[PDB]
């Protein structure tokens, strides 16, 4: 255990804080989502609640080390309170976000950093029509708040969200489920801010 | 990275702590309002719910530098935690504040800092005759509980509030919206007390 | 700057921390009420619920000093963090206290402090005959919850409660409102305890 | 107040801190009750709610003095952090337990604590026939969720249940409340388990 | 007291942080359920929840001694907070699990843990058919968010549920109760990760 509690020792005790991605050391977070349930629409505030659980990945050079000088170790777990992480949150949002999973991330030795938080959510959305046969549809729009695209950038591996882990018995059938990355122009601003926007066509069971 | 490190090391550890705005040296502080949604209106017990972001603007003379000194550095993100803020509060709030944002402020080499908090609020407000055609008005006052107008003022850059965010689904419609600036006197206090009024007119959609 | 900042580091962080009053060091706060609204009444539990906000003042000698040695300053504003706080509680309570404004307090060059909470509080009352011309009437005892008579006195500039700042579209109408002091004596304890009682007389609009 | 300081500084910074109670050396605690309403009774779920403040008396060694040495201090109060606290659980509860007081405990030289709680608590109970002249019982045990009977053990002054603060406008009439103490054996551990039975018996008024 | 004082002084402040089990240093977790009560099922929304208590047992190196060198101590009670605990979660949960008893464990002198938290949950589950003879069946995985199986494997002394402690006056009927460990195989990742998988039957009374 001596060489693990000595790498981490000289990675977050040694070195001083990391103090965020800059125009000039800007960096890119690849996201995810896997779609657990609908749980509830109320039809008299259009509001829409959701169980998923996100993926979020990136780099650093000062997250980085040779395993051959620590005993050849690849990668480690460690509380999400020790590292560095982007502030990714939802536009349309009507109450807090609440956590339902530890908050630990993976760091491996080529400075590579994988967190995947599980949460439920409340945005604003009109449920008229998903007592029909073609359904009603809802999008939601993610992103960081305070960094542009000079800082953050973001990228997604596929344009498909995640259905495999789909509750089978919920009140709510989806009939497709798509995210797209998608550029934006604010007037208070002259840089654009990216967002990664998450498009729901569902109905009753 | 080296640099901004250093920056920020010689402005936070170096320096002893900012202890807020006096009658000798007081300072002003601007507010602007972003209107998103009107949630929800209970008619039996004259609340209304509202879900909005705030604009936060005052300078500092303990926060500026020479980017030349610091590599051509003008201006960077930190947490809010980092840096003193002002004490705004609404006068008549029912519940507490809820936050639906991360707390990250920008500071400029000239000692600016800026400050978009994200929240949802609920306040006194009779909705009798929202279902009419004229609509129902309502007001809340904002401002710091503590401070007195020979320590802390206020301003605005516009008289209008910002509506091209406004939830175009939503089950209430707006007539008109405003931020203008007040000075009150209070029984108990010698002193005037600066606030901004938000008035807003609206109906059903 | 420098001398507020040297005044503050002088009283907080080289002097040892206040044990309370004790019997040979007793004190007293004066405590004063602001009734805002009476938001709710629940006919089925006998639960009535209150916005309004407190005045407490009390004197310590551990916090005076020479305006003349530290720049000709009277006064401060502090976090109520660094300062000593009565523990003044509601005896019919039936759920906890919600805050609604920042918890600071202001510091006088002779030792006095003043601190003003606003809050939401539920408390025991039947209001049967709300409905009724004549009205219902209710009250609610305020007081240290662990010290004695010995320890902590209370006191009352008036008799009559603020009524200035009620809000004026309200569900419910005041009648009179009244602040006065009482000594009680419990089976438990050989001591005195001393407390306020709040007392309202309301009906529906 | 240097007294009192010093002697608070010799207690609780000089010495090391008490690792609780063991089989070599054991302790006994004192519960007491004291009923203010029942708020309460859901029919679908048989759920009730329950106001009141419980009685905690124990002694320790290492918390006695002689007060000759620190000025003629017999006692005094200190916050429930700084002191070790017995961790008396409700079995049958369905919702975490709500804190109404502060948490405050007052120490004498013999090494004596008495420690005063206020809360609010949902327990398992059916209400079937408290529409009756009969009325309906439930009851709800109390005692250490951790420590055996080797370890601490529980002794009530009286049977009878402080019914001298209880709410005179309730929607529910008291006819019998309870303190019984009780020993336990449970299937998965071989050792006894000490606990204090409260069963009370009510209608509606 | 002495000892144990020592004992634990030795163990927690001279050595360093424990970093968690490794592929080279895997450990084992056993798991137990005892059932208490079904609260409440939400057929509008397909939500269930839970009051239980779990049973949790490890064994770390880092963490024996021999009690002939401590005074013969075999064993100690401690917060939860001084030692290292498995990240066990709830996969189809819909809300943040709630903690109905104090955080506390046992180590005993051969390096075992023993820790029994006490809580409520509520997670997916269709209510469909509870009102007939035959009832509904539901079932919920327990397991670590962030370690494979090559760090952290899970074993049941038993497959039959503990319902010796079910409310009798429950208004649902436990009908069947099984805890089963499970591999899964996900997509994303190279190694199998482990679960153990409750199932419940039951009806309306
Ligand atoms: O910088 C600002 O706002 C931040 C940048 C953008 C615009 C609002 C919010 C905070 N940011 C949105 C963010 O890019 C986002 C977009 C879509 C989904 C999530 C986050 C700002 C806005 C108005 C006046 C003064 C300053
Ligand atoms: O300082 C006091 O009041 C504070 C200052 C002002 C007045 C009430 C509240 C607390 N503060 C209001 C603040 O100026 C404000 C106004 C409008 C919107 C938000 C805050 C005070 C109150 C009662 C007795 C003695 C002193
Ligand atoms: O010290 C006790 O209780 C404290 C003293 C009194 C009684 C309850 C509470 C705590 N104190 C009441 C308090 O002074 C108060 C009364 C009315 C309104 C607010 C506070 C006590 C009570 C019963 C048995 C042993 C000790
Ligand atoms: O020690 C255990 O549980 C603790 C001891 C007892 C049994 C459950 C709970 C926690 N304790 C009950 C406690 O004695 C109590 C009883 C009544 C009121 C409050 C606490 C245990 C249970 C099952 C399997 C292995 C160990
Ligand atoms: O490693 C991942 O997720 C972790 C592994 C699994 C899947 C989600 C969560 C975190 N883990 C579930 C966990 O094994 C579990 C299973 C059953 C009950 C409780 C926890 C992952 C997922 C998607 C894309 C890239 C990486
Ligand atoms: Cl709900
Ligand atoms: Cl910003
Ligand atoms: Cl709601
Ligand atoms: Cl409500
Ligand atoms: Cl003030
Ligand atoms: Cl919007
Ligand atoms: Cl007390
Ligand atoms: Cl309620
Ligand atoms: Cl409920
Ligand atoms: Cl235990
Ligand atoms: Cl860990
Ligand atoms: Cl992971």
């Amino acid at each position: 255990q001596a060489n693990l509690m000595r790498l981490k020792s000289d990675l977050f005790n040694r070195s001083p804080m990391y103090p965020g991605p800059t125009k000039d050391d800007p960096l890119t977070v690849t996201l995810g989502f896997t779609l657990q349930d609908i749980v509830k629409v109320d039809s008299s505030t259009n509001e829409v609640d959701l169980v998923y659980y996100e993926q979020q990945r990136w780099k650093l050079n000062s997250l980085m080390w040779d395993p051959n000088e620590y005993g050849n170790i690849t990668d480690f777990r460690t509380s999400a309170a020790d590292i560095w992480t982007p502030d990714i949150t939802a536009y349309s949002s009507t109450r807090p976000v609440q956590v339902l999973s530890p908050q630990i991330a993976v760091v491996t030795h080529d400075g590579s950093v994988m967190f995947i938080p599980a949460q439920r959510l409340s945005f604003m959305c009109d449920p008229t029509g998903v007592d029909s046969e073609e359904g009603v549809t809802c999008a939601v729009k993610f992103g960081s708040w305070v960094y542009s695209g000079f800082e953050i950038d973001l990228k997604t591996d596929t344009d498909q969200v995640d259905l495999s882990s789909y509750y089978a018995s919920s009140k709510y059938e989806i009939l497709s489920a798509t995210q797209t990355r998608q550029v934006q122009h604010y007037s208070c601003c002259p840089e654009p801010y990216i967002d990664v926007n998450l498009v729901v066509k569902f109905r009753e069971r």
